[PDB]
């Protein structure tokens, strides 16, 4: 897998970012993570919901760098949605959001999953730490 560089253009929510990549732009999923919701009709603002999608987008917007990493499976949801790991300086946003409690690990697909275990040791440390939506 490759990182490759990128440029924020608006965060959407705690799992859905617009970036510049390769001079377009295009909207990114983060891969193999949930964060509550902030959209929907039926639903509304989920619990958390703000809270990841601040983080998401304080994370960005403070970044010297940003790269998308795109995983060995399918790069676009039937969407149209990039699927990627995201890093700001080095550090996994994906990640990141679930060591906070601010998001669950996905249901997985694979072979988009190299990420999996690593995501899901935060994931049960931040349930142990009893975070956010772990609490």
């Amino acid at each position: 897998l490759h990182k490759e560089p990128a440029t924020l253009i608006k965060a959407i929510d705690g799992d859905t970012v617009k970036l510049m990549y390769k001079g377009q732009p295009m909207t990114f999923r983060l891969l193999l993570v949930d964060t509550p919701e902030t959209k929907h009709p039926k639903k509304g603002v989920e619990k958390y919901g703000p809270e990841a999608s601040a983080f998401t987008k304080k994370m960005l917007e403070n970044a010297k760098k940003i790269e998308v990493e795109f995983d060995k499976g399918q790069r676009t949801d039937k969407y149209g949605r990039g699927l990627a790991y995201l890093y700001a300086d080095g550090k996994m946003v994906n990640e990141a959001l679930v060591r906070q409690g601010l998001a669950k690990v996905a249901y997985v697909y694979k072979p988009n999953n190299t990420h999996e275990q690593h995501l899901r040791k935060s994931e049960a440390q931040a349930k142990k730490e009893k975070l956010n939506i772990w609490s």
